[PDB]
Parts: C-alpha cells; structure tokens; sequence
C-alpha cells in the first residue's frame, strides 16, 4: 500500500466526520477514575485559589511581547529562567503576501536562531531556549498556492532552519495555523524527520490542534513517524488560536460538517483523550501541554503519574498570560514541573494578528481566563471535569 | 436607477490615484481657517495630554471600558449624569452578522425593547435633545452577507419599517450603521424605500451612517442630500471614517483585486472625511449631519469649517463609549466650544461584545491612528495638528 496508508486516511477520514460521530472515542480515553478526579480537582483548587490570593483576586497587549529585538528578549529572560522556566522565542509576523516579505521573515528567523543557540550556551532542547516558527511567514502564497509549489519552496528554507537549529542543539517548533495547511505542514516534519542531514538532533517540533477533528489521528501519525525516523518529536499539543476564523469560513465554504469542534466542551475532552495518547508514548515523542487552564493542567499532572524527570514532557504558556498560573507549578515546593514560556518578539508592525487572536481568546466568555474574573463561575465550575458533562 | 447612483456604482472601485484630486480641492481650507482650527485642535490636544487618553486608556480584554450597561434599563440610568454636562446617547443592543433565525429574531426583540425604553425615557425631548438607537442589519437577517441582496432587502424591510415605525411613535432617532462595503448598496435601498414611505411621514429621525474610507463615500452623500431634499426627511447622517478597514483590505487581497473599495493610506481618509464634511456642512437644511470622530484635529477643523451659526439640531459630534469622553469634555458645555456630543453606547453582555471589541483593538492598537499617537512619546503636537490635505504627498 501506499507509505503510512492506514494511517494517513484516518487523518482524511476525520476531517469533516460528524462532531457525534467523533466524539465517544474521546470520551472513552478521557474518562479517568475517581481517584484521579478527585486528586486533580484538589489540585486545581488550590491553583485557583493560589491564582488569586497572589494576584489580588491589558487590550493593547504590551504584557504580550518580551522584546522588540531578540537581543532584548533574551535579557528579559533571564529571572524567569532562574526560577525553572525555559521559553521558546516567536519572531511576530505572519501570512507573508510577497516574496520579499518572506525572504525578509526568514532572516529574521535565521539570526534570532544564532542569539538564542548562543543564549542556550549548549544548555541543550529541554533545559535551554528555543524557537517557534509560522510557515505562512515563509511562502509568499502560503494559504493560496498549490501543496507542490509551497513545499518545492519552502522545504529547503525550513531545512535550512532546521539545520542552524540542530547546530546549536536548540528546539524548533513549527507552529499550528489554519486547518487547510496542516496537511501540507505534516508532509513537511515527515520529509524533515527523514532527511538524514538533520539526524542525532531532538529539537524537531509540531504543534496540533485538539478543537481539529483529526487531532488523534494526526497524532497517531507523528508518533509512527517518530518510531520510524529515530527522531524524538516534540508535539505541542494546543486547543487552538484560530476557531472564530475557522467556524466563519467553513460557513463561508458552504461546509454541512467543520473541521473543528463547536461546542467548547468538546474541545476539552479532546484536549485530555491526545494527552493519554502523547504520555503514554514519551519514549519516542516530548509531550508540551500548552495550557492556562488550571483545571486542564492538574487533569494531564494526575494523569502522568509520579514518575517523572525533566525531559519526560513539561507544559507551556504565553508570555503575559500563564506566569501567574505557572508560578504555582514550576519549582520543589510546587508541582515540580517545568513550563515553557512562548515569548513574542516584535513591533506594532507585526502584533496584529497575534494580538486578535489574544483578543478572542481573553474576552471569550468560554475561556478559562475569563471565566476565572467572572463573578458568576464558581470555583467549583472552575475544577469541574469536562469529561463528566458528556460521559 | 438614476444618475446619483450610477456615480456611486462607477465608483466602487475606482483607482485610488483618480479618487482623490477632488477630495483634496473639497477638503482645502482658507488660511483663515486653517489657522483658527490649527489654534484650537493645539489647545485640544494640550488639554488630551494633560489628560491619559487614547489607547492606554482602553482597559482589560473584559472589554469593560466599551460597554455602558447590560441592559437597556442599566444604561439609561447611567446617562443622566453626561446629559446635564451637555452629552446624549445613541444605544447599541449589541448583536451581529445573525447566523440562525433565532439569533436574528433575539436580536429584533432586543432592539425593539430598547426602543420602547429609550423612547420612554426620551419623554418627548426630540431627536436631537433626546436619546436614540443605532442597529445594525446584519443582525436582523440570518443570512445578510451570503445571500442575493435583492431576497435580503424585501425580507428586512418590513422588519426595519416596523422598528422605524416605533422609533417615529416616540419621535427619537433610529440609525443604520454602516458595515461591510459590500453591503453598502443594499443598505442604501433600504433607507431610499424608508424615506420615501409615507407612513413615516413627519418623523425626521431617521439616520444613516457613510464611511469616508470609502471610495463611494461623496457619491453616497450626495445621493443621501438629494433624496433628504425631495422626500423632505431630513436625514441624520453620521460620517464617520470607518471600523473595517483591516478586513475590507484582507477580502480585497483574497478576491485577487486591484483596486479596493477602500483607500489604502490613513492620510487619504482623513481627506476624504474633511471633503465629506465639506459637502455636510453645506447641506444642514435638508440632512443633520453628524460628525462622529476621537480625532481632534478633524474635530477643530470642521467646528470651524461650520461657521459662526450654530443651534441644536444644526449638526452634532460624537463619540464611542469609554473613547471620546477625554476630548469633547474640552468641547460640550458653554465653557467650552458649546457644541454636543452624542455618544455611542453599546448595552450588552460579554458575549455579545466580543465582535465589537475586535474593532476597538484594531482601532486603538493602530500605529497610525490618533487615540494610539495622542500617547506616543515620539509623536510631536505639531504633527497631530498637521492639515491632512497640506501633508498628502
Ligand atoms: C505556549 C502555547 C502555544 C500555542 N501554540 C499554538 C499554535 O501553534 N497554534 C494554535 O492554533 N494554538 C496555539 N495555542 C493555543 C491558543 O493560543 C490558546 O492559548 C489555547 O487554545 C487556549 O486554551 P486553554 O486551555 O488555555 O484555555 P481554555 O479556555 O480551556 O480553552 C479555550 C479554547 O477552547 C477552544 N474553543 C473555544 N470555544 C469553542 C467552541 N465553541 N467549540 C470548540 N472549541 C472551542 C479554542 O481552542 C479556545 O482557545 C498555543 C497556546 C500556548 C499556551
Ligand atoms: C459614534 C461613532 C459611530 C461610528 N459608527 C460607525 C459605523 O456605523 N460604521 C463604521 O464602519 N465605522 C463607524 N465608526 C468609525 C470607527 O468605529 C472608528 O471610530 C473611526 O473610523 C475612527 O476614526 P477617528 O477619526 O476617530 O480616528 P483616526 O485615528 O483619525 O482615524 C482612524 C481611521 O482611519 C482609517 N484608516 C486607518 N488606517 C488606514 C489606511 N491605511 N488606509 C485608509 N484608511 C485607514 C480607519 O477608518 C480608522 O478607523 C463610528 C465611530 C464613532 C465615533
Ligand atoms: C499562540 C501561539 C502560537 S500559533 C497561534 C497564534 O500565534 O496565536
Ligand atoms: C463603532 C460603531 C458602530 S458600527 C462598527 C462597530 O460596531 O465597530
């Protein structure tokens, strides 16, 4: 059959497969026992009332970007680092519309890799910084252009990435965009996790989306990929930044079924069913759980178990808005376990898009953040278990 | 179809280059009075600066410095305080772009409650002195964008007549916010069949918005004049620059066009607004202009492009909830410039503000606009005050 054949049409079978259709099999690896609920709602209490008892109970997103240079970025990270955090470095900008713009982007992403391999100082992929890179910034038709053209261009260019990035032994991670480009940013990490020029270096990064239908799926993919390449790749698994935008052009693409999740809750069990799946396979992939919900963090801290060392997976934030949360689970006397602050580098110029999206995100009332200043929640909706509401 | 609205078609996309020799001859001030709005937007924003204004001001993504109450009940209460300084209110049920027929009938529930409060409240003030509404058709229609706007129009028609019809009821103002260029046409047939409507008769309340971003802008305005003239309502029409401009150049990138409805440069706007104004000003007889800005060098320069004469109902300002405050306290009141301000007043929930406060980042986040520059350390007042039309190049 053809390379990965079962594997590869599950992903397609998923893509716009009924939301009822997708979700029992979620549920089913979501469920956890009451020991373990009970542990983890403990836990998430104690992070929310912690969250406030230290914070006393911004639109324009400055407390969103840590430098407007690489150079001041890694300053600044210098106290957070001290106490057990690590960051991952996002040079702003985006959906390059010319080729001068994404030459322009690449160069910025090529000497931000040379300050922080420089910064790491070998410190290595786990301990040290690392980087987060958008392959819209890199082609000039990225959501436009046919998969042949797009992946001809832009595969020597992340190779080139990868390669500065594997010289410094530094992360890289390729950073989850619309739903119509994951196809084509996994056929990427798959030619990258098999070029051998790449090979004796970890700091491969993907990121998926569990609000995607074919989240488990693209997962199962990665971790075969991982088995078959040697490689150890580390997956950030997210809910996702873009659901506004991709509800309103599923609608606008006349689609009777979405490639993403509608209703929040869903997302959530998804969230915990890819979480089981990535901590049951840390020898062959690094799990990054990128989350500010309390309640979402102590369900994947419960579930991995007591067993743990740094390498084994850490979870990770934003900068500017999971420090608070963070602070109450980096260090001894807290969980123990270690957070990766993804950090913003850039200006007016190219804070836009990322700003909407911290926007839609903040003022949701379905968000975690802001439910959490919402007078109505009560701390016991906090801590409830998603999976419970749907079981 | 008549020759005013063959200029609004022809202009639609018209080259941005062609667009704007007659604007900048409108938007030319006598010296006179370029110095005198010089002086005054100086003593503005002297006063802005003294102040905290602009976009540090915007608050947290709770939003909740934009919206005035939950409930219509909840905002009208809250109004009395600004109405004695010299301020009146348009209120925005907050709510768009309906999806479902459910969410466009909630939406027309909501609307025609507020109506029936605001025109309660009102107590026979008028459309002037008194309260109004601001709506949106998007969220009347559950398909507004995306369906044949022919079908759109004669499905919202009778629901827009029907709130017309109350707000006539009352005697307050009723306006039709601007949205999508797109939707420009269609909304601009529903207001001609409105006022030419005879059970509306009498009734002078209802109002329009125009975006002077907008290639077709003086063309609308000067369909708008025309029919006021003839139908003899005299049209409330806000001018205002525009709140989509970001998505309006994104769908203009995708649709592989040349030339876009909008201008592209902030300066050609801000030209565009001074020429509109231009045109406004000289028409107070048959429409009621409204000059809705947080920019105080326009400000400065249509308060003095509007003469000596002035009474209410002449034309007004306004404002943005939780935005103008700052400025037209140095503009309401008789210790001031003695001019009103109406300001915009969204009423709803967190949910509900969601859309509405994407366009308040894109708005206050801009570089290029004045509510982020009146706070730039490295933005000089000399600049602020600089005449759009003796800086285009
Ligand atoms: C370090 C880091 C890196 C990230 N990288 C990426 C990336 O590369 N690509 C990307 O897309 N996202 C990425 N994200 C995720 C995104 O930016 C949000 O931070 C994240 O989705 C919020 O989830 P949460 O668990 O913190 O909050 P919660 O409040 O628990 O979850 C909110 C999320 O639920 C989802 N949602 C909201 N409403 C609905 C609904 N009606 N139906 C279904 N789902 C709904 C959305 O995903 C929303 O963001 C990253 C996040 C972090 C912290
Ligand atoms: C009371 C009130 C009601 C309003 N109602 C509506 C409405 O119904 N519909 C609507 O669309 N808008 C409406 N607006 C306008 C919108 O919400 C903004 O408030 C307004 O455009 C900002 O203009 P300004 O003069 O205050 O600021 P300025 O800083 O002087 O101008 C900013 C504006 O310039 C324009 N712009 C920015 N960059 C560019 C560029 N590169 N090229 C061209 N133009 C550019 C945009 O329109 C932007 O908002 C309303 C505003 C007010 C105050
Ligand atoms: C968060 C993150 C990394 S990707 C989506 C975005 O930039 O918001
Ligand atoms: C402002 C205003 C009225 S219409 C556009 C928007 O709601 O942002």
């Amino acid at each position: 059959s053809r390379p990965q054949s079962t594997l590869r049409r599950a992903i397609t079978a998923a893509y716009r497969r009924p939301e009822t259709e997708c979700l029992p099999p979620l549920v089913e690896a979501a469920t956890q026992s009451k020991e373990i609920r009970d542990a983890a709602a403990s836990t998430a209490r104690k992070l929310i009332e912690a969250l406030r008892g230290k914070h006393s109970g911004s639109m324009m997103g400055e407390q969103f970007v840590t430098g407007e240079t690489i150079r001041e970025a890694l300053k600044r990270s210098k106290e957070l680092e001290e106490k057990g955090f690590s960051y991952s470095y996002d040079m702003l900008g985006e959906a390059a519309t010319t080729a001068a713009d994404a030459e322009r982007y690449y160069r910025d992403y090529e000497s931000a890799i040379h300050a922080i391999g420089k910064a790491s100082a070998g410190r290595g992929i786990y301990e040290g910084p690392g980087i987060s890179i958008k392959l819209s910034a890199l082609h000039p038709r990225y959501s436009r252009a046919q998969a042949a053209r797009v992946m001809g261009e832009l595969l020597p260019r992340v190779k080139a990435l990868a390669l500065l990035a594997k010289n410094y032994d530094i992360g890289l991670n390729i950073d989850a965009e619309e739903a119509d480009r994951l196809e084509l940013s996994l056929d990427l990490l798959e030619v990258l996790c098999l070029d051998g020029d790449l090979s004796g270096w970890n700091g491969m990064g993907f990121v998926v989306q569990a609000y995607g239908k074919r989240c488990p799926f693209v997962l199962d993919f990665i971790i075969d990929l991982a088995r078959r390449s040697g490689r150890r790749i580390m997956v950030r698994l997210v809910k996702g930044a873009y659901w506004d935008a991709e509800i309103k052009r599923a609608q606008l693409d006349g689609l009777a079924d979405f490639p993403v999740f509608t209703r929040k809750i869903h997302t959530d069990v998804s969230y915990i069913a890819c979480a089981a799946k990535l901590l049951a396979a840390t020898d062959v992939v690094f799990p990054q759980f990128a989350t500010h919900n309390a309640q979402t963090l102590a369900a994947i801290y419960h579930m991995a178990g007591k067993d743990f060392h740094v390498g084994k997976y850490e979870f990770q934030c934003l900068h500017g808005m999971g420090e608070p949360l963070y602070e109450e689970v980096v260090g001894r006397g807290k969980l123990d376990r270690p957070c990766r602050i993804y950090a913003p580098v850039g200006t007016h110029e190219t804070l836009l898009a990322y700003l909407v999206r911290r926007l839609l995100e903040n003022g949701a009332n379905s968000s975690f953040v802001h439910r959490i200043n919402d007078p109505k929640v009560s701390i016991d909706e906090l801590i409830a278990d998603p999976v419970e509401v749907v079981r």
